[PDB]
């Protein structure tokens, strides 16, 4: 555990430095200018592991689109964030890129990604493991029944903290604070998880 600032992660499970975003992640717009879903200096084999046109948000039928906009902010921010390096745990090589714990995410965008998904439906409440991937897109599992978003995430603290297996700790600060991660921002108005980062690099 070295460097916290301004660092990736990368599928293979080294650490990298931000740049460019890449192409397929051209919606992930926040962080167009320095990413760690970046493009490559050399030849390096192109294999997507990007879950934005890999994941089945629509596994208990369609994801109302004001919850599937959370789940994109959630995917780019995973994908793209050079600012999560405070939370990276380097030795577990197990997830898609970074394995990070308890990233203390804004309370605003926790309450109301849990508001948005009311109406959204869900067959787990640990999205990272158990699915059926046979057919090359994630399908719920024989057995397990498809019910409301609340069924299976019954506050906004159930949401953001097990989705992921505690990959987020919601927190009890806010955006603004300096204090908290948020999913998405203006980047003209500047990139505020990078003086979180600092914070909690100083602190942990
Ligand atoms: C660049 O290399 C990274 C690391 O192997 C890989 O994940 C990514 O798919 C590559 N980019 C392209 C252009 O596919
Ligand atoms: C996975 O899905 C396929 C059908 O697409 C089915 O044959 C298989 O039994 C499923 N397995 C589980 C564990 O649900
Ligand atoms: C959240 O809890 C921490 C630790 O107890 C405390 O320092 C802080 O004042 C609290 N923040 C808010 C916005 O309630
Ligand atoms: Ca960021």
């Amino acid at each position: 555990r070295t460097e916290l600032l301004n660092v990736c992660m990368n599928a293979k499970h080294h650490k990298e430095k931000p740049g460019p975003e890449d192409k397929l992640h051209e919606q992930c717009r926040p962080w167009r200018k320095n990413a760690c879903c970046s493009t490559n200096t050399s030849q390096e084999a192109h294999k997507d592991v990007s879950y934005l046109y890999r994941f089945n948000w629509n596994h208990c039928g369609e994801m109302a689109p004001a919850c599937k906009r959370h789940f994109i902010q959630d995917t780019c921010l995973y994908e793209c964030s050079p600012n999560l390096g405070p939370w990276i745990q380097q030795v577990d090589q197990s997830w898609r890129k970074e394995r990070v714990l308890n990233v203390p995410l804004c309370k605003e965008d926790c309450e109301q990604w849990w508001e948005d998904c009311r109406t959204s439906y869900t067959c787990k409440s640990n999205w990272h493991k158990g699915w059926n991937w046979t057919s090359g897109f994630n399908k719920c599992a024989v057995g397990a029944a498809c019910q409301p978003f609340h069924f299976y995430f019954p506050t906004p603290t159930v949401l953001c903290n097990e989705i992921w297996t505690h990959s987020y700790k919601v927190s009890n600060y806010s955006r603004g604070s300096g204090r908290c991660i948020q999913m998405w921002f203006d980047p003209a108005q500047g990139n505020p998880n990078e003086e979180v980062a600092r914070f909690y690099a100083a602190a942990m």
